[PDB]
């Protein structure tokens, strides 16, 4: 067991699917897994384990913001043998050619965030992806039928941010989605020595206002899902 | 009627107590408030409302680091009409001096998050608890004959820091405690005109490695919470 | 003797007034306190000791800005016991509440100084008085008839500020009063171990310059002298 | 013509290849590409058109260090219609298991200079390649039987850097090669609307002190320039 | 007048001398100045006004640190009409060819103060004193018999640094003398389109304390208002 | 002998003139030095050894840019003997008294490059000429009947900025020049002991946009390269 996380070595597989919603971990797991098992709920952080087309996979939520996911993170990779994180989160848009629901691969993630500063003098850490995990959910994105953009995300520390202004910076820098988190995994992944990918649902517009509801979030994003899954079986080969 | 807390105007009382751990509201709902109902559960962020001493109060979980408790105090401040939030908490100690199961109240806190150089135009914004909420507490611990320490804690973005000589300087500058949400709390209520206060015990200490029962452990928590609800039953008047 | 204070351990109380102006020095050991010596001349920093109502008390002058404050604090905690140091100014306010002669308390004072952030790896340092001490001032003033407000002070190194719109952010933050030394006093006491208080009294509005006749300036000015040294007796206890 | 390039649109094919040295521009342009013709030699910096494989292509110069490539990769997009740039570059390894003439191709590219956080509001701009490029690269490389690391380059604005144990952050942070524009191009695509790729040949190991020759860098690094150019093949499908 | 300097337009000289210390203003104006007449008493800072064979000059002190001298140049330059503004004082060496009473002539100031970046876009001001000034001081100490070295001060915040690397650092760059106001004077003079000198006399060594008898102390004092003085003079060319 | 210059100790002049075009080190060799060998041809950036007057004189282009001239620079200095530097540029100005074939003289360097933060802790690192190369400079203008101004050039990274506030802040503070590598070339300077100065001619007015005739402008230039080179024989002395 670790601090967040009462389960033991072998409890999870080696690659963890990790929406910031623990039901929306709930829902993957019922819904995608078979015979899934519920492996963990200290904080009510529930992650599972079970099968996907035979191949044993894990889900478990990561909770809201850089600071929450970064514990998780780590303590699956240094205590639990994990080697692939996927987020699959949602985000908002702030580009006029995207719209709720559409797909987007993070190969990279901006951020306002100082914890990679930290780690890094200072300096500038771009921070990627893993570029075959990158790849695999492309690859498993055009094999589905689903259209997906691959380009950088923004993760924010604020979501009601008090700089409006910025929005309209990250229009300019062609990103893809706002949301709270894959700035600070691909951080821990590098850190810890792992790999990490986030593939974000459009569930706002930041410039129209248009959103989907909460419990649309939580039971309801199946393209990501089926993307994530397919792309690990890609890796596999 | 928020995208993070599913509940309506009166729903939650004026004052929120907040721990980090869903699960720790529903047992201060439980335990400490008569006639407890479940207001929201959006993202499995448990929140309850009901009486204490006849007082209407409610207690809601408010998740791990600063991005995740600004989220639900933002939404509770504005969209709630709360006026009051108390963060109830743990945290680890770096002084010497300070022990294990010690009542501390945050009329500060420091942090290595960026979220208030943000707001206030990068410069230092001294995160600070109301007055008036930081006296009730300590009135209100010493009418149960419980000390407690009032000055600094430190709001850390990362639980597992890279950075360990951060730790000798909380010690030098004097810090109470080393949680992950307090300074980012202050800036939410100096944000948005409301009054916010953390309560925390000590539950490690990162030098000592000291030890306590489970029993003791439990009874201080309980005996924080005492602190914070009849705290408000001070400043009400 | 220290490098700007010609004394000798014992020659300062415990506890040291401090006002800016070091004219302020020589008029509140006459008016205030009996059996006064002298005990520092260096660049015309004139120091007193004496008694209020039997309780040792020292009182001088701390040059403007926080460098200067800095170097006198520092000496005197180090060198010459002190152990609590209270500031007695005056402050510009922002806010269209807070009026001309209010007694303003710094609990905490923002800045927009390097020094905590060099002290502090870079972080935010939470600048923050002695609670006890701002307790026994907002005590000692009620006695005396006062309602002092307390809150953010804010510390700024440039009385002529370049930046307007940063008088904007400091009222939407709920600034109380602008001065220039609190937080550098703040973050010498948590340096070197001590304690200490800012008072000021509200001489101007930033943005309007009407002000206080000299005779209302000095009775408020008395007012704040015996509201510190009231509070002194109070704290001790 | 444009204050850096005597050329009018259309001198230039809209892919071009950028090596820091227009020497090495010059052996791109007499080795690879057919009927080549001088476009332009202001200040030296020599630039080529020709076809290669029937594809028209471009190779020009970009000198050393961000603030020089970003001059001559912003007047080719503004200016002369250029849709992508393939910078062809040298670099230095600090990770042991990295040798000299190894080709590494940057998804990312990390650095230490200031430029994009002039751009992005002092935040972190994750400075990325254009997916499908590197893609290509990565396919090229492939069909090539030319083994291809990807991941992060850092962009460095010091050469002889003062700071040696940053090169200790970069290795645990798993950085391939250390150049000094990749960031810089990755800033600019995204400023002006264009995409870019970087691909490095190890030309030094910054533990080791093993090292090419100058002449070697200029006339002898052909992995990487057939992977470049034959990416664009695959590009054009 | 001036909310710290209680005279008229007229009162000044159009060049100021400024020591620190505010006793010096009397001294120098008794000892260098003829027909000296008060013409400030505000806190104590005594300024005085007179002519040195024959040419107008005032001298008045301008407080420890950036944050006080700024206050006064302002004001002198925007209501007093003061073209020049020259600091004489005492700094502390890291060179260990630089010997106690050696003059430094400040051509630049480094500093760790904010000041600078708060004006300048948070990107690096030289600030730097007017070249004519600096070469009058040169020729007049030359005049005198008396070599003085010209290279950069460092303007301190903190008197005592809790940073003691950062003389090593300061040593290495070839700073001549650590003092605490030149880069705020120079920052100042650049902000109001003024021109100003900060001359020193080397008063101690920053690591080890050997001092100078106070008869040595005040013939070098004597020296540097001489060079002053007559660097005016020269000025006036 | 170095990866960016091939020649030897004693291939260069103690005193190396550099203007950014190599084409133009080309330039001045031919038209102002007797014997001009060629010393340099590495990566195109030209060098050339003859004598001007009977003495020694070095010229080779630097490149555009910080990173690029800090390169050559360095290890002029470190490997190859060289004393003195001086950089013999064009640059534009901001201030309307500064005009279209002005000479300027750098005696500072403001800049928006972070790579004398990463020198100096991250503080404020005035970037200045060597004072006795600056009046020689001065003198040898004098002598030629050519005023010059001495004061602040800007060092840009960005020549193509996206910061056009940046302007109006540089000519507030009295800015005569913008260019590309003085603060460079002064923190090398600084860093490695040896002694540096740029001198530029105004070549555009980032404002009133005025004209001159092209023989005029090649006249200036002419003059400040004379300038220069006349400055070296000064020191010579
Ligand atoms: N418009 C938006 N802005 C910022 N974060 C999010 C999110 C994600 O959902 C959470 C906040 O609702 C958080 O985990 C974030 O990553 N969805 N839509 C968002
Ligand atoms: N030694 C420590 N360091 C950082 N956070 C905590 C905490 C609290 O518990 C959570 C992390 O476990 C987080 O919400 C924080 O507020 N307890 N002890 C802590
Ligand atoms: N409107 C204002 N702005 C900045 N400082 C002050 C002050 C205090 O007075 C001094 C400036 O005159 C300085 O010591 C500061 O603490 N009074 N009113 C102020
Ligand atoms: N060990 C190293 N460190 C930094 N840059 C380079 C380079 C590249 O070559 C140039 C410096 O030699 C510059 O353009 C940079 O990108 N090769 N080897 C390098
Ligand atoms: N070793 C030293 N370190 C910092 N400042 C000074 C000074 C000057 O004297 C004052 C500090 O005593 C201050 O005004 C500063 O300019 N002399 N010696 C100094
Ligand atoms: N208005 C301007 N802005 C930036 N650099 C320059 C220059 C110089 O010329 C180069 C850019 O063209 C670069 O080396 C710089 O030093 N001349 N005019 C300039």
């Amino acid at each position: 067991a670790t601090p967040h996380i009462n389960a033991e070595m072998g409890d999870f597989a080696d690659v963890v699917l990790m929406p910031g919603d623990p039901l929306r971990a709930k829902y993957i797991a019922e819904t995608f897994l078979e015979d899934a098992r519920e492996v963990n709920n200290v904080r009510g952080m529930l992650g599972f384990t079970g099968t996907y087309k035979g191949r044993k996979i894990s889900v478990m939520g990561h909770g809201m913001g850089i600071p929450s996911c970064s514990i998780y993170t780590k303590e699956l990779i240094t205590d639990f043998g994990v080697k692939k994180i996927i987020r699959v989160g949602s985000c908002g848009a702030v580009l006029p050619h995207v719209k709720l629901r559409d797909v987007v691969i993070g190969m990279g993630a901006c951020t306002d965030s100082k914890v990679n500063r930290i780690r890094f003098k200072d300096h500038d850490f771009a921070a990627i992806a893993d570029f075959d995990m990158v790849r695999n959910a492309v690859d498993a994105a055009k094999a589905l039928g689903i259209d997906a953009r691959v380009g950088n995300l923004f993760s924010a520390d604020l979501f009601y941010s008090p700089d409006g202004e910025m929005f309209d910076v990250m229009e300019k820098y062609g990103i893809l989605g706002v949301e709270m988190e894959a700035a600070g995994i691909y951080g821990v992944a590098a850190e810890f020595g792992a790999k990490a990918l986030t593939i974000c649902t459009v569930s706002a517009h930041i410039r129209t206002h248009e959103q989907t509801t909460a419990a649309e979030a939580q039971t309801t994003f199946n393209d990501m899902i089926k993307i994530a899954l397919e792309s690990v079986l890609l890796g596999d080969k």
